[PDB]
């Protein structure tokens, strides 16, 4: 399979295309579905507030984009069942709208002529992949799969290394995270969630996330062993995840950092840093997660020990590099 | 006089309408609110405000009402104004703050729904349009639907009126450096047809069209067609500033311009004056529509050819709301 | 009425708010002198116009050597060395030390050498009496001359830790505060002392930041000495901050039980508030508490007999902390 | 002359070095003077909040940086007259501290053994160069020259084009500009300038600038014909300049836009756009100024006409590209 439709050409949907070109995937996006015109999609693709100008030529006609000299159809169907995927023969849908995050909802893509769906968010109790953690669980019979959230892709590799080296008995996560499209520009209704209604660039806003709660889908041994949440803050992209764990062994900071370093060695998904970086330094990361040995903290009172480990993530472009790794393998099975 | 008000669109402007009415102990009673959400969520937004802080009065709710300072306010959720049941609590004057009924044709739906008069919190085409303390004497008993134009009009008009009256404005162009609002985007993505409006508002200087100068003739007839302008939307949450560059009808000094302005702001509850070195956060919470800033006045001249730059601040939320309320109170007593 | 005469050293974010709060509560303390590094004109400007709290609620004027605030004169000095401040000229006895440059008993001694009698330091100042009001203020006595009120973070952390310790025991814990940026940080990337991360553009980054709030908690709650660690993530909000604590407690608990204990500890407690509303950081701006526990963020994670308890409290690290500083000051002045 | 020293390794000073490497200049930076350690300078060079990771290797020693393999001496002399520029033979000093903005002040570098100084700011009535407006005025005997401000580099090529095509009779400028290190993070004393004392990322802050007032140093025919100021706003970099003029001829918008387009043709310093860009789209620009045809406004009543023209500028990297063009020419005289 090498024909891709993008449903939802948003922050994630546009960067998917950017990253496919940057890595020279043999995948071809043949169709984009969204809610707008080729003119406006072209403008958005050409000019990006977080990553700067598109590195390839971009033009449009009434019905397509022309990206690096190649044509991509543009549709504007708000219900997925009506999307004409058959027209250009889109095989794998990268479902990036947020409105089809369940196998039953995303079935609509298959009913409409697609063969597979890769959902760019948590999508309940379905197969959910963090690349370089559990991508060996994918087979040729999977049709609709999830790559969870950016926060999952941050948390999972760090949890996996800790669990493998020391065991995690129980833990809780807080991610201090860049604001996203699901939040509000000015104070006003945003569905049912009271905190999501508040001005995002003017507030620290507590925010629910299932990344720890559903980690069992990616690291079966940790099912039910973690909880967590987010604090959304006023940065445009670039985020950090802290995990406080009770481990299966007594450890030093140095031991923990070394075990992590080893986990990140020749691991294109998971990086390491012992530099004094800040969030803007992760913008444009090609990792899903970058463990930061400078923030490791072991609090020990006799037999009791709390371990705080911290990893950075570009919740836009970093997460996208993982989505694309999963896509490229999904495409071959 | 009319005393019962309905608010359509309990948004940034709608909520501050209620706050200001209670603040000035108005005899006007808000008896109903129409929006698209639950009392619960409206109560949460009313209690907790990112720009102005905690609501200064008690807030509770029921399944179909808010209870504000102990007084019950009906809450409806009709997306079409014609369907709002304004007669249930006898709402007489609707303060129309949704942005979706900005014409006479559109807003007369509230009259079909049982109201008596409508005051629109935005420009609404060529209808009677009032900047209080500029042209509020043009209101009369036969006006049924009226506009108070934009925050930018309320900032620009008193400054332009004073310049027009003292010196003449032959021609001018405005630029307002303005706080971002709800019509903009949190992250880069579609926002109707306007390409700039699609960009992340708190991360960019964004050029932005406004009719404030173009439609100024509704408020100052002598300046009809004599002004143009635009906005640069920037990352501040509220508090904005408007610059006007004019060819005036007289050779002037900065001191003469500033004195003329100071005079126009004397005994004027709508239009303030400052010669302090203020910045935008100092205007948040202002009870004026516009505050002229003498420290920014600039006269550029080569021979007879003279450009005059005058600058006024405005709290595009609360300050504008104070103008809306002054107009509302007068409108209720005609 | 005790009419102690106060001097403020460092008329900065905290120093200016100290005056605001004293006037707001109609304190019997008289502020008679201020020392900074600048002119009365500039201090008058900054006092009148505040980016976080708006217009000063009283009149402000200046002369060549004073501020006039609501009609009352306050002498202005500009002595970069505290020993040279003429605190005796207007009789300033209690100095509120808000510069960041005298954060020890030995450094703040200079105010006593200059003729003051007591110093209250608006920051951690090592192993000296360190007070969080309504946690350990009953340790002050008539013999104290130099005392600390620790950091805003300590004032947020301590009341929540004290309630938890008193109700359930805390065996061990780690804190992270997601916190507004302050004057120690940088506007644009550039050198800022030795702290590399402090060099980075504060309104454009999430910046990890060290704080002693957890590590030194034993000054305030002696039973918890050595049992807590923690750090901050500084973020682009101008004021208003939140502190999370993850604890192993001495007994198994439910979220309700933790929230009820905290509720009880906040009852009739002018220093420590409670909320169960879904507030965000701007809702804490101008708080008159040092800390507001947020029951909505309580989380119990348990596997077998292993339990992690996460408890969360807001704080306005400027005005909120200042209200604690003032309560301490008022008591410290009556002894 | 090919050996350079940088005084002030700040936003401008570090980007000077970045741009010299980027263009593979033959200029050799042999020394840097600042107030801090090599360790801290290395960290700042490597990690940049506006422009991301340094594209070359960076290490340090107790008295040096090692950048792309090459040693650069680091001094910490707060008085320029004490900088030991003769040790590594620095001939031309790029003066980027802001503390030596006059001939009399920057003479110190020549006393310290340098031969020439290029000041990264306005510096009074001395030779002042906006590259591709008046760089022809640089002379073999000049030893101290200025490149004015970022705002001047934005305004001048627009003013030159208008003046050449139509005449500017009189004009006034407002730049809506990114905040800079002369401002304050929190409200507090900032020398004598009261507006500069205010929290820069939380305010619109009027700010005086000489860009227009001193335009006659760059375009002598416009001496005394312009005034202007800035409004500093909460964006980290990327700015815009509006100019309102009385021109010597009646014009259409198309005519103004066409004249500006011609002036930008084969002009490495002056770009054009008719795209609906916003400030983030200018970040990383290699122009001193980019005229934006989309904002052109002609306001006419009878025989009176006001003409508003608008150009974008990256007040950091864009201006630095102009500084380096000027330095390259200067070094060969
Ligand atoms: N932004 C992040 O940090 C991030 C990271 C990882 C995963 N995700 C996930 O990826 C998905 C997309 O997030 P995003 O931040 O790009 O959101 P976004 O809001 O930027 O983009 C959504 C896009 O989908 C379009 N859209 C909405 N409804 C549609 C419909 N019915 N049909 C077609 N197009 C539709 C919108 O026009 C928009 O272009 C979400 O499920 C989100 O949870 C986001
Ligand atoms: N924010 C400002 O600076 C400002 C200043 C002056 C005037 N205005 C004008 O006031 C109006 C409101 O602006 P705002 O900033 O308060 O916008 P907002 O988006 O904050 O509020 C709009 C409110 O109306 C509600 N709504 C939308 N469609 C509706 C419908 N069909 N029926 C009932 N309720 C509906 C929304 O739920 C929201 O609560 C606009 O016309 C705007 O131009 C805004
Ligand atoms: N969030 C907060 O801002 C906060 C909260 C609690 C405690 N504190 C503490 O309070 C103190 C002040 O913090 P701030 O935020 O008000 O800092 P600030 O930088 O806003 O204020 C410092 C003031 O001290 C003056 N100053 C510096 N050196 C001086 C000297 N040698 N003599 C006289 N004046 C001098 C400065 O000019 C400035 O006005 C620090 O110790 C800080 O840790 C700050
Ligand atoms: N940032 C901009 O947008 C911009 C654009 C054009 C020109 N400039 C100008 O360039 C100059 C530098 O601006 P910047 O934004 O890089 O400022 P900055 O504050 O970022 O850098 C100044 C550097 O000089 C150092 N320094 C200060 N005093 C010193 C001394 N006495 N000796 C040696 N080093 C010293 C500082 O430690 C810092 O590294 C100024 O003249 C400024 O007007 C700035
Ligand atoms: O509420 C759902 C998400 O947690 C919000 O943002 P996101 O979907 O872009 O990650
Ligand atoms: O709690 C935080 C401190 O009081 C922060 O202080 P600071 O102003 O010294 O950064
Ligand atoms: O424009 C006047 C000041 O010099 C401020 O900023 P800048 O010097 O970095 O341009």
């Amino acid at each position: 399979m090498s024909k891709v439709g993008i449903n939802g050409f948003g922050r994630i949907g546009r960067l998917v295309l950017r990253r496919l070109l940057e890595v020279k995937s043999n995948i071809d996006v043949v169709a984009i579905n969204d809610l707008t015109s080729p003119k406006i999609l072209a403008y958005l693709l050409k000019h990006d507030s977080n990553y700067g100008p598109f590195p390839w030529s971009v033009d449009f006609t009434e019905d397509s984009l022309i990206v690096d000299g190649k044509s991509i159809a543009v549709y504007a169907e708000k219900e997925a069942k009506n999307i004409p995927w058959k027209a250009k023969g889109a095989e794998i849908i990268v479902e990036c709208t947020g409105f089809y995050t369940s196998a039953e909802k995303s079935q609509a893509h298959l009913d409409a002529g697609a063969k597979k769906v890769l959902i760019s968010a948590p999508a309940g109790e379905m197969k959910t992949i963090v690349y370089n953690v559990n991508d060996d669980t994918l087979d040729g019979n999977d049709t609709i799969v999830s790559v969870a959230s950016a926060t999952t892709n941050c948390l999972a590799p760090m949890a996996k290394a800790l669990h493998d080296s020391f065991g995690i008995e129980v833990g809780t996560m807080t991610t201090i995270a860049a604001y996203t499209g699901t939040q509000s520009l000015v104070d006003g209704p945003r569905g049912k969630d009271l905190r999501a209604s508040r001005a995002a660039a003017e507030n620290i806003i507590p925010h629910t996330t299932g990344a720890a709660k559903a980690i069992g889908l990616v690291i079966p041994e940790l099912s039910g062993k973690l909880k967590g949440h987010a604090q959304r803050v006023p940065v445009k992209t670039g985020s950090v995840t802290e995990l406080v764990s009770i481990l299966g062994k007594k450890v030093t900071a140095e031991e923990v950092n070394n075990a992590l370093k080893q986990a990140t060695t020749n691991n294109e998904s998971f990086g390491y840093t012992d530099e004094e970086i800040v969030s803007s330094d992760i913008i444009g990361s090609h990792f899903g997660s970058v463990f930061d040995a400078t923030q490791t903290e072991i609090t020990a009172v006799g037999d009791l020990q709390l371990v705080k480990t911290v990893a950075w993530y570009d919740n836009e472009y970093g997460f996208v590099t993982q989505l694309i790794r999963t896509l490229e393998k999904f495409a071959k099975l």
